[PDB]
């Protein structure tokens, strides 16, 4: 009995075996826009993916990862609310059955069709695995994702999906650029949270870009084709890998714009 999105393994069901699920800095968030408020402390975000140097990609049952190889200084975030430097580790996304809902984050309670997640640790730690024992050990860029017009930067994505439709399969998937995914305009919110899958640890400094990017049905309709089930079992589509919002509690989301 795995952790999911279904209605016996779902969002309601995690903190039985991880408590931090009602924690006290839970992701995703609704971002009340109003409430939100400029931060002149904040300093430009600077995201430099130039180098980045995919390795593979991979379907472990709740979505599918685009890994990099991260051995070398490379592929960096910085600036923003964040201290150092974080270096990028892998990418995912998370989206639903319809148009109408799939993001984590909601602004003023709108759901996206889809969140595209790119996940970076502080390097002050050596690697991914102690960064999350420290609560600035993460920094997740999250981008908005509407249907409309195609992203070619993504098409590369979707059309290797079909090689790992099921759980477990991974292929090669080098010299993606992921300069491709990112909107015009680097206006964001940010605020201290955590993973939004389990074990939900609190290691989180999110930064939520404010514009979205634009992809086509056609490419959405691809990603709903994949599958949380393992080759040789029934078909169980992956769709609505997403975690509702979370309570803000003792926390304030800033805005990096006026
Ligand atoms: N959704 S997320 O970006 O908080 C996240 C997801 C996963 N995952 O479900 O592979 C690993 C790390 C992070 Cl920060
Ligand atoms: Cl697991
Ligand atoms: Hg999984
Ligand atoms: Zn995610």
């Amino acid at each position: 009995h795995h952790w999911g999105y279904g209605k016996h393994n779902g969002p309601e069901h995690w903190h039985k075996d991880f408590p931090i699920a009602k924690g006290e800095r839970q992701s995703p968030v609704d971002i009340d826009t109003h409430t939100a408020k400029y931060d002149p402390s904040l300093k430009p975000l600077s995201v430099s993916y130039d180098q980045a140097t995919s390795l593979r990609i991979l379907n472990n049952g709740h979505a599918f990862n685009v890994e990099f190889d991260d051995s070398q200084d490379k592929a960096v975030l910085k600036g923003g609310p964040l201290d150092g430097t974080y270096r990028l580790i892998q990418f995912h996304f998370h989206w639903g059955s319809l148009d109408g809902q799939g993001s984590e984050h909601t602004v003023d309670k709108k759901k996206y069709a889809a969140e595209l997640h790119l996940v970076h640790w502080n390097t002050k730690y050596g690697d991914f695995g102690k960064a999350v024992q420290q609560p600035d050990g993460l920094a997740v860029l999250g981008i908005f994702l509407k249907v409309g017009s195609a992203k070619p930067g993504l098409q590369k994505v979707v059309d290797v999906l079909d090689s790992i439709k099921t759980k477990g399969k991974s292929a090669d998937f080098t010299n993606f650029d992921p300069r491709g995914l990112l909107p015009e305009s680097l206006d964001y919110w940010t605020y201290p949270g955590s993973l939004t899958t389990p074990p939900l640890l609190e290691c989180v400094t999110w930064i939520v870009l404010k514009e979205p990017i634009s992809v086509s049905s056609e490419q959405v309709l691809k990603f709903r084709k994949l599958n949380f089930n393992g080759e040789g079992e029934p078909e169980e589509l992956m769709v609505d890998n997403w975690r509702p919002a979370q309570p803000l509690k003792n926390r304030q989301i800033k805005a990096s714009f006026k």
